[PDB]
């Protein structure tokens, strides 16, 4: 089995698989709907009661199965309960970063594409003071590329331009993927991590030089980190804040399971684990925070900033931040850096969630890494047809997958491993080899509090908030729903062949 | 390696294999729609110059696999042409037959519960002599079971109880394939076949009995029968003719290839696949062309029962018939024995369409039977609910695979047989065993003749009739050619599998 080179290596490959669009784009939006540093008091108790101790729970797994020859879930869960059930649990870790990573590389792709027009300067004119006529010409950019439905039909039409753009990120990824752990994703991480640090940085320090007649970055700062008691009562900003913890730190999607599973037995995951995780949290919080949110408070105040966030997913980071950046001097350069950040920032993560289906396909099917990339490869780019010309299927696979099953698996590979393994083989199997040992108090958070926490949350998750979605949503939501479960009903097909494999060939030997 | 059991038993499940829902619903609207006796000129002619070549073509490549082992063309094509772009042709062999059993299983599912409802006498009740006012109770029946769209959403609700006989015919379809070929097809062509002759017969007596102010059933027989010499000259009929003699015959669709699969490799497949071809042409041109148009035309005369027949694919099985019958003593009893006809028709057929993954999934992937058969129920089953709800899907399915597909890969198996394998290697083939010897003129015909033939009608195919359909469809066309897209690179996947599979036992050996 292959392993990560160095520690170093293994640190920088964990913290770009977390460090992503999530930081960047993600939580700007989230923090931003939810009254700013309303969020961040239930961030930071998910971060310790959810985030923390399910990061060492899924290096553990992975370094456990990865001493067996196993990466990924199907496998993983029969090692730790052996029962068929387990291998179908299991297809999730599979479904849920290939469905993720479907719609996750085209957003990429269009922080590529972006990258490249601002760096040419084939970018929107915006007229030299009304706010509209600055953003609008940014936002038919935007539309113009992914294209946006100008009628009723929820067909998109995206330019040629970003979709040879997305054969060309789809390269790029299989590039570093072909390559594998140590000459691959590792060597990569050396030099994509400090490059988006150093980005980050610069760009933190020129969007706090903002200052308009409407405010300066300071006022966002202080939106952000002022904590607001009286929402501590809301469901709802909870669910948010949890939501954000699993993705950015990329918890549920196998991924974190499938590259600890390379790091070798008896090495250290305790502090490793806990350092990729705080480098994410700095990189989110300092970082991610004090750029696209900053900027918008110092041109538009604080109200416009809040509904500007709340208008799209996209419009923060793809809108409104370059159209900000265009009435400063070299504002079209510093577009570029921002999507080059973005990009970088993408890039680590992605091939961070395509690692598990090729993982499994070389571990249980024994195919080539070649030819696991490929297939792996091919299945994204042609799934991601879907995403591209399906108006909203994006949103669908996000729920379903980036949303509602991270925090089912979680919660499910939180009780495969510490309650139905054992708790006292858990605690003994995280804390093996470990530099540190992880603090007594979270053995009984990890056993009761999380799984509490967890499931508390979903319950009132599925009461109060999905039944208006099964119901309230148009027509076109089962073309999508329709095709991702039979891309579940693909993978545990797999998963059979796996094990019909694994029969045959122990009847040989 | 299974073998049909009987001589009686492999002419029985073959010729099952081709009489169907083609013969009784299909070829009377194709005959309809084109002339009725001007329709005739141009099927004889397929029959001779295509259907009856490539049914020995057929026969012959199938038994040829079978020797070594391999029911299915992506094996097949490899082992008459050692080269990897075989075994991709060979796929079409594959997806073909799942794409149309995926369709073809739930409009015979339609037989079936429309069986139920006329055993059981819940009918509508016409209105006791203006046609509307009886046919649209029986338009309304069929339009509330398979629920079509009542706005402008294209997509379907299909009634509970449709869904749930369409379970109920899966499960049938199943309960005979899994007990295999000389247990399960075999066994049930000895029943099934003689049952649906007597039953064809009875509707075709009881038919020739109606007579009405605005004709007999001789007014259709002579229309049918009755030349039109000045339409030998149209295309648009024999691109219909050819079409339907594809269909009629199982051609192109890799099911002939597998049932043959399992004749020994010394029997006979001259005089057995001639006998298949010429039974089903009777049941098709005898028993099928004599009960739908001469009821019709008895009833409301030609010009109404051809305009009837264009109306849809389905008016005159499910709508005009048993509307007819309405108006006879016992005529809702009738109906039942029409739609059990239909329905052990269709059934025999649809086994044959199944079988090719099972053949594939037993040969290529080493799958136990059972195995093969739930694998294939399931994604047969999965998929259906593509033509369940959406509109227009069962078109777009029966388009690219019933009809583009298997004329191209009637070209592509000839082309493979007798050009690249070697023509008179192919003449010796056929021919080894026979109980009779192919007349030599079919040799120039299926070398030079029936390629010739089929290569013409596809390129006049392609350039006067695509265009117009790739350009003036609705949206939604594309959520099927990209779900059937997705089946055709799935089913590659397990070719390159298989492969694989072969590779890693070949070194163990
Ligand atoms: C591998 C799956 C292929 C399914 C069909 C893919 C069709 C891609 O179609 C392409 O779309 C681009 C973006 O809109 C257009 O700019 C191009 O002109 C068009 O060729
Ligand atoms: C990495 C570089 C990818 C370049 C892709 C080129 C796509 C060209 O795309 C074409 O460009 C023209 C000129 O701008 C436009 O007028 C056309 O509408 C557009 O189709
Ligand atoms: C399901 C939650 O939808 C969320 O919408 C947000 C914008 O409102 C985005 O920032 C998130 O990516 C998306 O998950
Ligand atoms: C379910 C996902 C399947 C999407 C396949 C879309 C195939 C491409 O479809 C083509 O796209 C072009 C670019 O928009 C259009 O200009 C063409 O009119 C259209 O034929
Ligand atoms: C929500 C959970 C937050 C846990 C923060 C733990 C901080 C460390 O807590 C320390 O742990 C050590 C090891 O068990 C003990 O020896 C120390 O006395 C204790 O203070
Ligand atoms: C491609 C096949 C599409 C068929 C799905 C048709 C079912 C439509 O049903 C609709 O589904 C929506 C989404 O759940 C709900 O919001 C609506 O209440 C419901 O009427
Ligand atoms: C295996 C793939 C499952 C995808 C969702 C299937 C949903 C079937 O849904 C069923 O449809 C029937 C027919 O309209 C309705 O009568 C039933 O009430 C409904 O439960
Ligand atoms: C093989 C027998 C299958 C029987 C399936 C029963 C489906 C019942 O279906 C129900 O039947 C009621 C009474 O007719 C109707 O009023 C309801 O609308 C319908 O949903
Ligand atoms: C593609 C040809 O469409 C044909 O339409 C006919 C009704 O017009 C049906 O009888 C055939 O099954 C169908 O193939
Ligand atoms: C692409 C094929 C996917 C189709 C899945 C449809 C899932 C079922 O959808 C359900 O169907 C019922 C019966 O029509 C409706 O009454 C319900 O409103 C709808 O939710
Ligand atoms: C379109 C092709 C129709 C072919 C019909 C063939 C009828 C049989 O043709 C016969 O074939 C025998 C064997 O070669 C010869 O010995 C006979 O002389 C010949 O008449
Ligand atoms: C589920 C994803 C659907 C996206 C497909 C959108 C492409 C629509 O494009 C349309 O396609 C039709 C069918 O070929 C053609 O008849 C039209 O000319 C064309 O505009
Ligand atoms: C940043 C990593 C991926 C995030 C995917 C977010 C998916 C949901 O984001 C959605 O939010 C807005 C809601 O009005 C819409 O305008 C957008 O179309 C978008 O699809
Ligand atoms: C009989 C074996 C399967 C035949 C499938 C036929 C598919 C095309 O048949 C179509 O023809 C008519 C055209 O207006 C439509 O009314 C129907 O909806 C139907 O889909
Ligand atoms: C799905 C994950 C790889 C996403 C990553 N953690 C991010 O924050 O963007
Ligand atoms: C696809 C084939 C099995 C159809 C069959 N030959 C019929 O006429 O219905
Ligand atoms: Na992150
Ligand atoms: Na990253
Ligand atoms: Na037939
Ligand atoms: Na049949």
């Amino acid at each position: 089995r292959e392993h990560w080179a160095t520690r170093l290596g293994l640190i920088l490959a964990m913290a770009g698989n977390a460090v992503g669009l999530g930081n960047f784009l993600r939580f700007p939006v989230q923090a931003a709907e939810n009254g700013g540093g309303a969020f961040m008091i239930p961030y930071i108790i998910a971060f310790l009661l959810v985030g923390i101790p399910l990061m060492w729970i899924e290096w553990a797994m992975g370094r456990y199965g990865g001493a067996q020859g196993h990466g990924t879930t199907p496998a993983i869960f029969y090692l730790l309960w052996r029962n068929r059930f387990a291998k179908i649990l299991g297809v999730f870790g599979l479904w849920i970063p290939l469905v993720v990573a479907i719609y996750y590389v085209y957003i990429e792709s269009w922080t590529l594409g972006f990258a490249i027009k601002f760096l040419v300067g084939l970018v929107p004119e915006p007229p030299p003071t009304d706010p509209d006529s600055i953003l609008r010409p940014f936002k038919e950019f935007l539309y113009s590329y992914i294209g946006v439905p100008k009628g009723d039909e929820p067909i998109l039409k995206p330019s040629l331009f970003a979709y040879i753009v997305f054969l060309i990120t789809m390269f790029i990824n299989v590039s570093i993927l072909i390559r594998g752990i140590s000459k691959g994703i590792e060597r990569f991480a050396k030099i994509a991590m400090p490059t988006l640090f150093i980005l980050a940085v610069f760009l933190v320090i020129r969007v706090f030089l903002l200052e308009t007649p409407n405010g300066t970055a300071a006022d966002g700062l202080n939106f952000l980190w002022t904590p607001d008691f009286e929402k501590l009562k809301d469901p709802g900003v909870w669910i948010a804040a949890v939501g954000q913890i699993f993705f950015t730190l990329s918890l549920g999607f196998g991924a974190i399971i499938t590259y600890a599973s390379y790091v070798r037995k008896d090495q250290d995951i305790v502090l490793s684990g806990l350092t990729a995780a705080t480098l994410n949290e700095k990189a989110e919080v300092i970082l991610g925070g004090s750029i696209s949110i900053p900027a918008a408070v110092a041109f538009f105040g604080v109200a416009n900033a809040v509904a500007i966030a709340k208008a799209g997913a996209f419009n923060l980071g793809f809108i409104t931040l370059p159209a900000i950046f265009s009435q400063t001097a070299g504002g079209t350069f510093l577009g570029f850096l921002w999507f080059f950040l973005l990009f970088f920032a993408g890039l680590t993560s992605s091939i961070a969630i395509m690692q598990p289906m090729i993982a499994f396909l070389e571990d249980e099917l024994k195919l080539s890494r070649k030819h696991a990339v490929l297939w792996t490869a091919a299945i994204v780019f042609f799934s991601a047809h879907l995403v591209m010309f399906l108006n909203k299927s994006l949103d669908e696979m996000d729920f379903w997958a980036g949303t509602i099953g991270v925090v089912f698996f979680g919660l499910t590979e939180l009780i495969i491993f510490f309650w139905i393994f054992g708790a006292d083989k858990a605690w003994e199997e995280i804390n093996r080899g470990g530099i540190i040992k992880v603090p007594r108090i979270y053995y009984y958070v990890m056993r009761y509090i999380t799984p509490a926490f967890l499931a508390v949350l979903l319950v009132v998750w599925a009461r109060e908030y999905i039944p208006k979605i099964m119901e309230e949503t148009h027509w076109t939501v089962w073309i999508t729903r329709f095709y991702i479960i039979g891309l579940f009903l693909f993978l545990t097909f797999l998963v059979f062949l796996a094990e019909r494999r694994r029969n045959h060939e122990s009847a040989g030997t």
